[PDB]
């Protein structure tokens, strides 16, 4: 295979060329438990 | 195969190019458990 | 194949190009469990 | 005012939670010009 | 004002949560010009 | 004033939480021009 790629991705409070009066974010991940 | 992925992607509270007051996120993920 | 992809997207509280006065957001996944 | 936004935004060939074969976009933007 | 916000936002070949097999872009901007 | 921002933002060949076989991406900007 040229790429194989798991991928868990978690993202919050997440401002992307934006103009915000306050951020909050809480992330929890989680993966490849055995 | 040229690429394969296998992708578990969360987001919360995101703000994209937005004139946003105030944001707040709260994300969790579990992937690939066994 | 060219291109194999199993994806889990899970979006919660997402403004985009968008005035929004107040953003909340609550996202949870739970993919490729065995 | 609690939040004013003068907002011009542009978008070519996005593709959201989509399975696309092959995307093309061209985008231009001229705003505030005095 | 709480929030004053003056946004020109351009994007192009933009793919969120996609699987896409080729992305091409061309994004050009022109803001706030005297 | 509690927040006053001008933005000009440009994207060309953005990928977010995406399986893309290939990305081509190009952008330009001009702002805040005298």
């Amino acid at each position: 295979p040229g790429l194989m790629a798991q991928m868990a991705t978690t993202a919050a409070g997440v401002a992307v060329g934006s103009a915000v009066g306050h951020v909050m974010g809480s992330a929890l991940t989680g993966a490849f438990s055995g």
